[PDB]
């Protein structure tokens, strides 16, 4: 027998291995890393390690069931043998290195994975010349979401570390990830979706920055313009966040929140937010690796001489309230509001980007993933602040996503002078 065990899938799970068959080649789902290597890598070694990462990590090892069968269900298997597909172009130019490693992504992308028989995770990398390597690693979200990779890489190259080196390494350990299917069979679905329900009992609906969005026919221009807050002033953001027993990413939100509340001339508005999905009630859950962060509506309400400060407890306030019903799939919450554009633009904040020895220089790392929303404000933390506003140029203009640039710095900073003061003050 093949089969390790067997149980049924989240709700998350399930709606994307729905959406998934019904959608193929269009790279749902589906993360591209690429790693430009500079240095000394030892490919035989890097792929006992990863077969290592297979046998610690259980989601690598499931496939998924559909067909011939009730309900779906994820099956682990006991073992699975990883192999990195390697490639040597070191007989090409330059420029054909380039074309022939864009070749692989893109048709890796449109490849995409078959959840029911491969392992949901493949990686190639290109031999350039002696010391420079591209590697490129595929991975579906069903089975791993973007804030674990990091986890899976640390553990990666420290057993690389020490088998290149002949020493032996230890590892803490991890719980497997039917323990947060177990937690979630547990959980009341019902009173999970009357929670969203009564949340936004008699919100009713928004178009974002309606007056500047292009009506052109439908269509994706990936654009992207980044930017970093100050040293002087990520560092007056941050102390205001704890001083308010809040978070860097409930600040932003808020902030946010004033921009937005004067596009659209309302108090009362939606957006979308990644939460990290991972209850407290389970010891443990922070090393766990596998699905567990999710898009859920935020809604603000913004009331006549509401403050900054006000609006950071009111966030985190309901954060908290939340915690346990972040399983809830958006579609779901959606379909009780009957709003399919409850929300159509979202807040990502990553508290540990990968885009930042092992006896190699990492030069490089760039992660691809498609895009769902016409815009997205992702943020994370460092010494100046990173922002980045991700949108469809078919959609936005690039100088109103430079105007959203300069009117996101001056409102943080005049939040955060004055954050006690009614935020409808702020000059934007």
């Amino acid at each position: 027998d093949q089969v390790q065990d067997m149980y049924y899938l989240s709700p998350m799970q399930e709606g994307m291995l729905f959406h998934a068959i019904l959608n193929p080649g269009q790279s749902f789902y589906l993360e591209q890393i690429t790693m430009k290597v500079k240095g000394s890598l030892n490919i035989k070694c890097l792929e006992e390690s990863m077969n290592v990462i297979m046998d610690r990590y259980d989601v690598f090892r499931t496939v998924f069931i559909h067909e011939k069968v009730k309900r779906p269900v994820q099956v682990v298997l006991k073992k699975r043998q990883f192999q990195i597909e390697e490639i040597d172009l070191t007989h090409l130019t330059g420029s054909e290195q380039t074309a022939k490693i864009n070749e692989y992504k893109e048709q890796d992308k449109i490849r995409g994975f078959d959840l029911t028989r491969d392992i949901p995770m493949r990686a190639a990398i290109f031999k350039k010349a002696e010391e420079s390597f591209e590697w490129v690693t595929s991975v579906h979200h069903i089975i791993l979401d973007g804030w674990c990779i990091g986890i899976v890489v640390q553990d990666l190259f420290k057993v690389y570390n020490a088998l290149r080196e002949q020493k032996p390494y230890s590892l803490p350990p991890v719980k497997p990830y039917k323990d947060y299917i177990k937690w979630l069979e547990k959980q009341d679905k019902q009173a999970s979706l009357r929670y969203w329900r009564e949340y936004l009992e008699d919100f009713e609906g928004q178009t974002t920055f309606a007056e500047q969005r292009k009506k052109q026919k439908d269509g994706y221009e990936p654009k992207e313009l980044l930017f970093s807050l100050p040293e002087a002033e990520t560092k007056a953001f941050t102390e205001l966040a704890k001083s308010q027993h809040t978070t860097l990413s409930t600040a932003l939100q808020a902030v946010w929140s004033v921009l937005i509340s004067r596009y659209q001339q309302s108090g009362d508005l939606a957006f979308g937010t990644v939460v990290s999905g991972r209850p407290a009630e389970i010891k443990g859950v922070e090393h766990m690796v596998g699905l567990f962060i999710n898009v859920v509506p935020r809604r603000v309400k913004l009331s006549e001489g509401i403050t900054f400060n006000d609006l950071l407890k009111q966030l985190q306030e309901q954060s908290l309230q939340s915690e346990p019903h972040q399983y809830v799939p958006l579609y779901d919450i959606q379909s009780q509001a009957d709003q399919p554009k409850l929300i159509d633009h979202i807040i990502v904040f990553e508290n540990y980007p990968l885009q930042d020895e092992n006896g190699f220089d990492m030069v490089d790392v760039h992660v691809f993933e498609k895009s769902n929303y016409d815009l997205n404000l992702m943020a994370s933390p460092g010494d100046e602040m990173l922002i980045k506003l991700a949108y469809n140029e078919n959609v936005f203009d690039e100088a109103f996503i430079l105007r959203l640039k300069s009117q996101l710095l001056t409102a943080i900073q005049q939040l955060i002078q004055n954050p006690d003061q009614p935020v409808s003050t702020i000059n934007i």
